[PDB]
């Protein structure tokens, strides 16, 4: 029903957009209240960032085992920081290259490190610490508003890990935030039921707000830098990866994920498609099962390749609509703020839209100019997250063949 409401809220939010733009004149001030509905979705969604990030963040470490430390699982995760670290660099060239949404260094990665550690926890949930050189010339910091998704997901990494290995001390600590996360996620189900009514005035108040279709175009151009970051990294980029770990023609083993792949085009949720990629990498393509249990569950998780080239190149392409001339410290920020929200914003529906919206307000970027992304976020959710399948599938070869020796004790 989600798929369906969504879908209905942009037809009849255009619907809505072109008629009441035309058939009525209305004032500058009419406008802005035409969208309040809309603009009170927003504020529900920037509402439950930080209980769904600290919980989910806390509850999926604290949950974890020693199979992660093994040489299984650090295959796993070495394979997947190598994926999405491709995909990061991909994303970024191809949005800079492309600019779709288009007419110090040092001091940004630094920032990026400093709220990477927040001096005061309650502050890092609405506050960020950036520095400005001042003039022979000096740094001054200015704790400017916007929270800290970075410094919450940090310390709730090393908070989760804390609780998990402490045992039944921290049992408590580990049932309450598995509560609140519930809790959260239930509240985010009761959110997204107004979400729909939500979408159609965000978009038709911004077909009426838009004075030239210019701004189309530059979606467009937003679409074809997306897809064809899937497309590479799909088609070129993960086959090569398999084929120089594995040696053998990886179109065969694409092949026999096929039907995982179509599940992914429809369910578009990597974990809710795990039942079919496993059947499909055990059978299919005779990856050995032992394997199949550890790689594919992790892929779930920390597979970041679609999130680097779809909401990373959507909060640049957003960036890049307001005027805003990011540098590479800039861009970085943004790419690894997405990949932070992303992990922060796991299991929820709408992961989408939930994670744009905590990017933005990370980094800056007005969270109302999601609406263009909320068109089309249907479309190319589903093509995300048919190439994290894809790239889970391919890590279960690849992580089988550098795991012969383990399996043959
Ligand atoms: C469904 O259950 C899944 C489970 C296994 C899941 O294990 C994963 C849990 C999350 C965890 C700890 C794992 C690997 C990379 C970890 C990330 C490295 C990234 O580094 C950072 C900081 C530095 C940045 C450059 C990039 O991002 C962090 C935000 C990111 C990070 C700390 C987020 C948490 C990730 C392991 C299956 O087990 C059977
Ligand atoms: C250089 C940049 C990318 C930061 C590098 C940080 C990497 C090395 C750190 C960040 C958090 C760490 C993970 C956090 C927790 C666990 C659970 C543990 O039971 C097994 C290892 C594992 C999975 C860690 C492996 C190393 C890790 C991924
Ligand atoms: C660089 C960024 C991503 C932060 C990573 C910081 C690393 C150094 C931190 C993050 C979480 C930390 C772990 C969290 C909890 C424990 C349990 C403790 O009984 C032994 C050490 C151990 C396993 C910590 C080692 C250091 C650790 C891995
Ligand atoms: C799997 C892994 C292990 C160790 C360090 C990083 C990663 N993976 C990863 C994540 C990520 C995973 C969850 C949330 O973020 N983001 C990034 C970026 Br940007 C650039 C490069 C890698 N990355």
């Amino acid at each position: 029903w989600v798929l369906l409401s969504t879908v209905a809220a942009v037809v009849l939010g255009i619907t809505t957009g072109v008629l009441v733009r035309e058939h009525s004149n209305l004032s500058t001030l009419e406008k802005f209240y035409f969208a309040f509905p809309g603009e009170i979705l927003m504020r529900m969604l920037k509402l439950i960032i930080l209980p769904l990030i600290i919980s989910s963040m806390i509850t999926g470490v604290a949950a974890l085992d020693s199979n992660v430390s093994g040489k299984i699982g650090l295959r796993a995760v070495v394979y997947y920081f190598c994926t999405t670290l491709i995909a990061v660099i991909l994303g970024i060239v191809l949005v800079v290259s492309i600019k779709p949404g288009v007419t110090s260094t040092v001091d940004a990665m630094l920032d990026l490190i400093r709220n990477m550690f927040p001096e005061n926890l309650v502050q890092a949930c609405f506050q960020q610490y950036k520095t400005k050189r001042e003039e022979e010339y000096k740094i001054v910091g200015m704790y400017s508003d916007g929270i800290n998704v970075l410094g919450l997901i940090v310390f709730c990494l090393v908070f989760g890990l804390v609780i998990g290995k402490m045992g039944e001390k921290g049992q408590i600590l580990v049932d309450f935030f598995n509560a609140l996360s519930d809790a959260t996620m239930k509240i985010v189900q009761i959110i997204m039921c107004y979400m729909p009514l939500g979408i159609l005035f965000l978009i038709a108040g911004k077909i009426i707000e838009v004075e030239d279709w210019e701004i189309f175009r530059k979606l467009g151009l937003y679409m074809a830098t997306v897809l064809t970051g899937l497309a590479i990294h799909s088609i070129v980029i993960l086959p090569l990866i398999y084929f120089i770990v594995v040696r053998k023609n990886p179109f065969r083993f694409a092949m026999g994920m096929a039907q995982a792949l179509l599940t992914a085009l429809m369910i578009s949720s990597s974990s809710a498609t795990l039942p079919v990629t496993f059947r499909c990498a055990e059978e299919n393509n005779q990856v050995d099962k032992r394997i199949t249990r550890f790689v594919l569950p992790v892929g779930a998780t920390i597979n970041m390749d679609g999130t680097a080239l779809y909401e990373a190149v959507a909060a640049v392409f957003i960036a890049q609509l307001n005027d805003l001339d990011l540098g590479i410290g800039q861009i970085i920020t943004i790419s690894i703020t997405a990949t932070s929200a992303s992990i922060g914003a796991a299991g929820v529906p709408q992961a989408g839209l939930v994670t744009m919206v905590i990017v933005l307000s990370a980094v800056g970027l007005p969270a109302e100019d999601v609406t263009l992304i909320i068109a089309v976020d249907w479309l190319l959710d589903r093509f995300r997250t048919m190439v994290n399948v894809l790239g889970d599938a391919f890590g279960t070869g690849i992580v089988e063949k550098l795991s012969k020796k383990e399996l043959e004790q």
